[PDB]
């Protein structure tokens, strides 16, 4: 395999002898060559290791290595800043300083020019990191909320122009807000043009997908397949008009491209480095644990998933180090830790802590979470998890069935209880949210509501506002980067007009996807309200997280309260935080904490507590105790 010198020798020699000797004394040359250097090692390795003694290899990093050269040479001289102080300050991430919000530009505030218009809001919540749902050109009607991509630079006119993106980059970068966008790079639109170009047998874009002639193949691989949308197909594929079938991880209109194929590698990381110049600060890298196949295995989680995203982390080091990844991987516990890392995915979602959350809200008992935070919350240096409560999908229960065992609980009968308490069909459940994906020939069944909706909020049930506030405390101070649902701040329901839309009537995911509600907005900072409970509560927690070191990091210790209906755990042996997820008072007794110190600071409540008799929480109370 070649080496970084020979490599740049040759990106040069498309410049003149006299350019040439000006571009070698540039600071950009210099900049680039240096991380050549560093970094190249890696792709070259990581490359090696997918594609091997493929023909196309050499030829195909060739180009790609130009490509990077071009658009860092391109790159804004304020984003080449950012890139060196975040080469200089990798744990940037790990700042409890750091607070996030996601939310539909559409759905939120109606187009992009009306999204810079709420920036104000946003500094006034604290954000200091914004993900953006898919902007791009997709199908029109059933595009799985733009999921389904036309076109990786062109941007959705219903939203606005390219023009119109810029100033929104330019302006959350210039209140101190990071731009977060998604890199859906396992899939794209049928409409796509390179879909178009390949399946109508175009030689430049011959094999970017996984087409087959007949059931043969697809049959071979639905044996180890799980199915994702079963309302929508079974198995993994969909069949095409002229009879052949393709690929189709999701819906049928979203087609997997191949990165078994070299090129298709090349043509997504220009696609990356387009969105680096942008501005952009992290990509939500979609559905990472899908971008490689095999036959015989679940074609999940592959060793060349890893390696190629290791890949494309690589570029980034070389062409624009400010671009972090944050890891989508929905997956048992024992994966989705493993595509994160410094050299992966820097940040990664925490389903596991996620639907955890909700599982002791259901249970009211802790030991789940218990045992996740003690055993599967520490992560690598350079490294954090992106803690949530809700997000635009729905709720899976991807807990580990045999760490489930460990605690004599059966995985799959779990499940089917999580499932009927959240969609209110089990005796007494204060949630209402609705199904989504239930799967006959497997039990399985995800669950689609807003926060609000499944606390009870709906029904006015006097604990949802309390149990918003629990839920939220944790992913704001287990360590890690809090993702607020925008919405969810002023408790927002669910939307009751996507039920009889024909676009996403089967999609019950659109129930939590609710567009801006001026009125619970309004009601924010009045405190006879839930809308104004609930901001000036989780504001409050947002503050305290910023400005108290005592939460920087992503590290804790677990504490055992002896009691199974309280969580507690301890951030830089410093803030001993308590969690009670009964609807009843529950108590830690002197006994339990007989070696912490004689009084503590709540922060939470603002009050002095007497560690040296019974701490007695009242239903659903959260303390933030100062014990150092
Ligand atoms: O595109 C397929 C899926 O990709 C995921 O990354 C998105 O979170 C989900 O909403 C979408 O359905
Ligand atoms: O509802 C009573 C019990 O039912 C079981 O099916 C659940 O697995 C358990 O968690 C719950 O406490
Ligand atoms: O010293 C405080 C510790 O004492 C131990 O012997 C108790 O088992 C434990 O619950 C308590 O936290």
């Amino acid at each position: 395999s070649p080496n970084s010198q020979y490599l740049k020798t040759r990106i040069l020699d498309i410049y003149t002898p006299e350019q040439r000797a000006g571009i070698e004394k540039s600071e950009d040359w210099r900049q680039f060559s240096r991380r050549m250097d560093t970094h190249f090692p890696k792709l070259m390795n990581e490359l090696d290791s997918v594609y091997g003694n493929n023909e196309a290899l050499l030829p195909m990093l060739e180009m790609l290595l130009a490509q990077a050269w071009q658009s860092y040479s391109q790159r804004n001289s304020s984003l080449k800043d950012i890139d060196i102080a975040r080469e200089n300050n990798p744990d940037w991430i790990l700042s409890n300083k750091q607070v996030g919000g996601v939310c539909y530009v559409d759905l939120f505030a109606g187009d992009l020019k009306g999204l810079k218009d709420k920036i104000p809001y946003f500094q006034e919540l604290g954000l200091t990191y914004l993900h953006l749902m898919p902007l791009f050109k997709c199908p029109e009607g059933k595009s799985d909320g733009g999921y389904a991509v036309s076109s990786y630079r062109d941007v959705n006119p219903a939203l606005g122009t390219i023009g119109d993106l810029r100033e929104v980059i330019a302006a959350l970068h210039e209140a101190g807000i990071s731009a977060v966008v998604d890199f859906i790079f396992n899939h794209t639109s049928n409409e796509h043009e390179w879909a178009q170009r390949c399946a109508a047998g175009d030689p430049l874009f011959d094999n970017f997908y996984y087409i087959f002639p007949d059931r043969r193949m697809p049959d071979q691989y639905d044996r180890t397949l799980r199915e994702i949308f079963p309302d929508q197909h079974p198995g993994g594929f969909s069949q095409l008009e002229d009879g052949r079938w393709v690929w189709t991880t999701f819906n049928s209109f979203q087609w997997d491209l191949n990165y078994s194929n070299p090129w298709v590698f090349r043509a997504m990381a220009g696609e990356m480095l387009f969105l680096a110049n942008l501005g952009v600060d992290i990509l939500r890298m979609d559905a990472v644990a899908f971008i490689w196949k095999q036959m015989g295995t679940s074609c999940e989680n592959l060793p060349q998933a890893h390696a190629l995203i290791r890949a494309f982390n690589a570029v980034m080091r070389i062409a624009a180090p400010a671009v972090f990844f944050k890891s989508e991987a929905i997956v048992h516990p024992d994966q989705v830790v493993q595509y994160i890392g410094q050299d992966e995915c820097q940040i990664g979602y925490n389903p596991l802590q996620m639907a955890l959350l909700w599982n002791t809200l259901a249970t009211r008992e802790v030991n789940l979470l218990h045992q996740a935070l003690t055993y599967r919350h520490n992560l690598p240096e350079h490294t954090a998890w992106v803690n949530y409560v809700r997000s635009h999908d729905d709720i899976g229960w991807t807990f580990a069935d045999e760490d489930a065992a460990y605690l004599g609980i059966s995985g799959y009968d779990h499940r089917q209880f999580l499932n009927r308490f959240f969609v209110n069909r089990f005796d007494g459940s204060f949630a209402r949210g609705v199904p989504f994906q239930y799967n006959p020939s497997t039990g399985d069944c995800r669950v689609s509501g807003t926060a609000a909706a499944l606390v009870g909020l709906a029904q006015d049930d006097p604990h949802a506002v309390d149990r918003i506030k629990l839920l939220y405390s944790i992913a704001l101070s287990t360590g890690g980067l809090p993702l607020i649902y925008l919405g969810d701040e002023v408790g927002t329901l669910n939307d009751d007009d996507w039920s009889q839309d024909s676009n996403k009537s089967d999609d019950s995911r659109w129930a939590h996807r609710p567009r801006y509600n001026e009125a619970l907005y309004a009601q924010r900072n009045d405190p006879s309200t839930a809308a104004g409970q609930i901001y000036q509560d989780l504001r409050h927690m947002i503050a305290v997280r910023q400005s108290n070191p005592r939460f920087d990091g992503g590290r804790l210790v677990t504490f055992n309260t002896n009691n199974k209906h309280i969580i507690g755990y301890i951030r830089n042996n410093a803030l001993l935080a308590f969690g009670n997820f009964s609807e009843y008072p529950q108590t830690v007794t002197a006994h339990t904490l007989q070696a912490m110190p004689f009084k503590a600071h709540d922060l939470i409540g603002g009050k002095t507590v007497s560690l040296n008799q019974d701490l007695t929480l009242q239903p659903y109370q959260v303390m933030w105790l100062e014990i150092a």
